[PDB]
This record gives C-alpha cells, sequence and structure tokens, in this order.
C-alpha cells in the first residue's frame, strides 16, 4: 500500500526530476503506476539495461505498491527536441 502523492516525490528523487509521470492505472492510490520516464540512466543505453536500472531505484518502491510499469524509457537525444507529442496526431501535427 502506498500513494501516487509519495510517489511524486520519490521517483523524482531517486531517479531525478527530469521527466517523470506515473498514473495509477490499476486500483486507486496505492497501486500499479504507469511511468513515463526520460532520464539519463537511459542516454545511449540499452532498453534492457534501461528498465533494470530505473527500477533499481523503484524496485522499493515497487514492492510497496502493486507494480510499476515503464512505459517508456527515453532520452533526449531521441526524445530530441519536441516532436513526438506533435506527430500523436493529437493536434495533427
Amino acid at each position: 500500500m502506498v500513494t501516487k502523492e509519495q510517489v511524486e516525490a520519490s521517483l523524482t528523487s531517486k531517479l531525478k526530476p527530469i521527466h517523470l509521470e506515473v498514473i495509477d492505472i490499476s486500483g486507486g492510490c496505492g497501486s500499479s503506476f504507469e511511468v513515463e520516464v526520460v532520464s539519463e540512466q537511459f542516454e545511449g543505453k540499452r532498453l534492457l539495461e534501461r528498465h533494470r536500472m530505473v527500477n533499481a531505484a523503484l524496485e522499493e518502491e515497487m514492492k510497496e505498491i502493486h507494480a510499476l510499469s515503464i512505459k517508456k524509457a527515453q532520452t533526449p537525444q531521441q526524445w530530441k527536441p519536441p516532436s513526438q507529442d506533435s506527430a500523436t496526431l493529437t493536434k495533427d501535427a
């Protein structure tokens, strides 16, 4: 059992305030959060180590919550200058 509110500040601390967006898509408060991370732990890194690195700092977190899904493990080098949300077609471009 956890709160997403502490998850908010927790990931920001252990992973650093780069790009974190976790959202309980399971229960209400405590439960399996879907995180979107863009941090330097994915920088020219291999996707597998990418997840294994984020959850390293979030594994303790995962033990207290129901689950933590890193839906996105990306760095500003592939993220590059923002041109992804545009091409989501949520505003055409």
